[PDB]
C-alpha cells in the first residue's frame, strides 16, 4: 500500500487534469446547448417579424 498511496500522489496531477477536462467538456456542452437556444429565438423572431410585414404589407395593399 505505500507503493499504492505513493503513487496516488504522483498521478494527482493526472487527476486534475482528467477533471479539468470532464467539466471543460460539460462546459461547453452547456454554451452549445445555450447557442442553439438563441439561434432558434432568432429564427422564430424572425419568423414573427416576418409576417409582421407580410400583413403590413397587406395592409398598404
Amino acid at each position: 500500500v505505500r507503493a499504492d498511496l505513493q503513487a496516488t500522489a504522483l498521478l494527482a496531477s493526472r487527476g486534475f487534469a482528467l477533471y479539468n477536462a470532464a467539466n471543460l467538456k460539460s462546459i461547453d456542452f452547456h454554451r452549445r446547448i445555450e447557442e442553439k437556444s438563441l439561434a432558434q429565438l432568432k429564427r422564430q423572431m424572425e419568423r414573427i417579424r416576418a409576417k409582421q410585414e407580410k400583413h403590413r404589407q397587406g395592409r398598404v395593399d
